[PDB]
């Protein structure tokens, strides 16, 4: 994966190439092996040694430049994402005068050596291309037992204040904005809290799900309780309901009119997943994975092998027998006063997590991996 450094400077600066500065702004405490890299390709390149003063993050380097405390600043790529949280038009405010580009080498799946996996289901708030950054505000981790034919989905709430890893910096955070960073952040994230490894990822979007659903001829499921979605547009009845793409999609969104509000939205969404689980499974879906994946590679990111979609459909389609699923939530206390990461100025919904729920999750997802 590809990301960038850059030296940035405010829109009208008179400032236009870095051999013009003697020092930059930049978060050397988190960032440095990326920053001194930067350094140095500017001193191979330009002939031009810069000093450095410190801040506490790409954030408080936006604020010192925009104040203008000083001339420029370095700005990582994937920080400018949550730069933008708080100020949304930053990229207007700058001009770039510098720019190195960077890989990153990607932690390839993990392959259990056993008959239990976990795939992390990562759902994005936003419309369009996959590759929209966006808050992860889905994130469900699928425990799959192929032995016992058992499958555990444990949801975490998006609010869920965890330390984020990667990009995060271990400091506590709403897990959403673990999305943010991408789709490693968040995987690391809930590996850290639940001691677990997580083997695959899959990661969509608004637009990648009513794509799904409409390929996989809409999604059934049994409705616990009567409510409405997307202002009224779509009233969902008590008992069995099928439910279309845009149907769907107004299902799993909806919290504030539920009796259990952001827990019912996520049963909703466990409820969505087996669904979908009920279609991908059956015998015409199986032998058309090669269209489903045609159909929607575009829009789904995913590292799940190949060879490993090939092994389990084929596996499927000999062996058939249903997965009995079972659900569990991460439960906390919703509070207001607790300090953002991302967004230290704000006053943010946070869910502190109760330590009695985390030992009870993660006794659970042991239990479903190891056949009790
Ligand atoms: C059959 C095969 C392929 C294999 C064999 C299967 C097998 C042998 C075993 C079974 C296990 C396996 C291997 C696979 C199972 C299939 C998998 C991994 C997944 C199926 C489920 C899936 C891909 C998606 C369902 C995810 C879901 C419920 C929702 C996604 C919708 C999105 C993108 C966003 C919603 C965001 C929300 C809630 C609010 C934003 O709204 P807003 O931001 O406006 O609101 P606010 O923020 O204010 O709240
Ligand atoms: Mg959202």
């Amino acid at each position: 994966s590809e990301y960038s450094l850059s030296v940035a400077v405010l829109a009208d600066s008179e400032i236009e190439n870095v051999t013009q500065l003697t020092s930059v702004t930049a978060p050397t405490g988190t960032d440095n092996e990326n920053i001194q890299k930067l350094l140095a390709d500017i001193k191979s390149s330009q002939n031009t040694d810069l000093t450095v003063n410190q801040s506490s993050s790409y954030l408080a380097a936006y604020k010192s430049l925009i104040a203008g405390e000083t001339k420029a600043i370095v700005l990582n790529s994937v920080f400018e994402n949550i730069i933008e949280l708080e100020y949304p038009d930053y990229a207007s405010k700058i001009k770039k005068i510098y720019t190195k580009g960077f890989t990153k080498k990607v932690e390839a799946p993990k392959t259990s050596k056993n008959q239990s996996f976990n795939i992390y289901v990562s759902g994005i708030d936003t419309y369009g291309p996959i590759s929209s950054v966006s808050r992860s505000d889905v994130n469900i981790l699928m425990t799959v037992n192929r032995d016992t034919k058992k499958i555990l989905l444990t949801t975490t709430p998006r609010d869920a204040y965890v330390p984020i890893a990667d990009g995060g910096n271990n400091q506590k955070d709403k897990l959403t904005h673990a999305g943010i960073y991408g789709v490693d952040s968040s995987i690391h994230t809930l590996e850290n809290l639940y001691g677990v490894d997580i083997n695959y990822y899959v990661r969509l979007n608004f637009t990648s799900f009513l794509k799904m659903i409409d390929l996989l001829g809409g999604v059934d499921v049994h409705n616990d309780q009567e409510f409405s979605a997307l202002h009224g547009k779509f009233h969902f009845p008590v008992g069995n309901v099928h439910l279309d793409s845009e149907q769907a999609l107004g299902f799993v969104r909806e919290r504030y009119s539920l009796a259990d509000g952001d827990r019912d939205r996520g049963r909703n969404q466990q409820k969505v997943i087996v669904a979908i689980l009920q279609k991908l499974t059956s015998t015409e879906a199986l032998k058309n994975y090669s269209t489903i994946i045609n159909s929607l590679q575009d829009s789904i990111q995913t590292n799940v092998p190949l060879e490993t979609m090939i092994n389990l459909v084929n596996a499927q389609l000999e062996s058939g027998g249903n997965y009995k699923v079972n659900s569990q939530d991460l439960k906390g206390t919703g509070r207001m006063d607790l300090p953002s990461y991302a967004m230290p100025d704000s006053n943010l919904y946070v869910m502190e997590i109760d330590d009695s729920s985390l030992a009870v999750v993660k006794a659970a997802i042991q239990d479903v991996m190891e056949g009790r």
